[PDB]
């Protein structure tokens, strides 16, 4: 017996620094930028 049926309205776009989403990229792009600054690693990633 495994119940467990909810759901916060997914999102292709989301944003795992906070907890945001968008619809298009544009959006979340315009958004990351509030993320985008700080220093975690060394290189980027691409
Ligand atoms: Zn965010």
């Amino acid at each position: 017996g495994s119940s467990g049926s909810s759901g916060t309205g997914e999102k292709p776009f989301e944003c795992a620094e906070c907890g945001k989403s968008f619809s298009i990229s544009s959006q979340l792009a315009t958004h990351q930028r509030i993320h985008t600054g700080e220093k975690p690693s060394g290189p980027s990633s691409g």
